[PDB]
């Protein structure tokens, strides 16, 4: 979704990393947007706790709104790997087509873009790829990542050190799961099969265990 917030947000990243102070009417300027409309926009983020105007007057990105600045520049770049390295589009009309395309591609295009292209290092323009850590090429949690539809994964953690309940503890050991095995999932209980055995989660396990893609 062509949200002016994650453009808002990747604007201040670009311009920190340009080494500019991340002021308003830089930002105006740079969107082509009025300062008032930047004003309207900036004190929404505020009351999103994604921004902070500082003393300094300049736009202090709280730490989720530089989360969200960071997947979002993340998402241009891939973007941009793939309109020069695959498509082959004219270099010139690449950072337009991906100052679009980084709205509405999802992390899961995202870690397939990292898998098929060469390197993703840096954009075609120079600068670095952020977050490639945050995408996760810690974890996605069983309870979030339980498809309705059976699916494999590998397990990233278990957690067994934040657990009050350990009755299934040995399950899990007999069922041959533990972290970095390849483990079936699926919704209903939460089951989560491997080497024969399903183990039928309980609430706080389900919330626990960290599942990789």
């Amino acid at each position: 979704l062509v949200d002016t917030t994650e453009m808002y947000l990747r604007t201040i990243y670009e311009l920190e990393e340009e080494g500019v102070t991340p002021l308003r009417a830089r930002i105006a300027e740079r969107l082509e947007q009025s300062g008032p409309t930047v004003s309207q926009t900036v004190a929404r983020m505020e009351r999103d706790g994604l921004v902070v105007v500082a003393s300094d007057r300049s736009l202090q990105m709280t730490p989720t709104g530089r989360t969200l600045a960071t997947a979002v520049m993340r998402k241009h770049r891939l973007a941009e790997r793939l309109l020069t390295d695959i498509i082959g589009l004219d270099i010139n009309k690449v950072h337009d087509e991906a100052c679009r395309w980084e709205h509405v591609m999802s992390d899961e295009v995202e870690r397939r873009l990292v898998k098929v292209l060469k390197d993703v290092s840096r954009s075609p323009f120079g600068n670095p790829i952020p977050g490639l850590d945050e995408l996760g090429v810690p974890g996605t949690r069983v309870i979030d990542a339980a498809t309705s539809m059976p699916r494999k994964v590998r397990i990233v953690q278990i957690n067994e050190i934040f657990q009050v309940e350990t009755d299934q503890f040995t399950q899990l050991l007999d069922a041959d799961i533990r972290v970095g095995s390849e483990v079936e999932i699926v919704d209903r209980h939460i089951t989560l099969s491997h080497n024969g055995k399903d183990v039928e989660l309980l609430d706080d396990l389900a919330h626990t265990i960290r599942i990789e893609e």
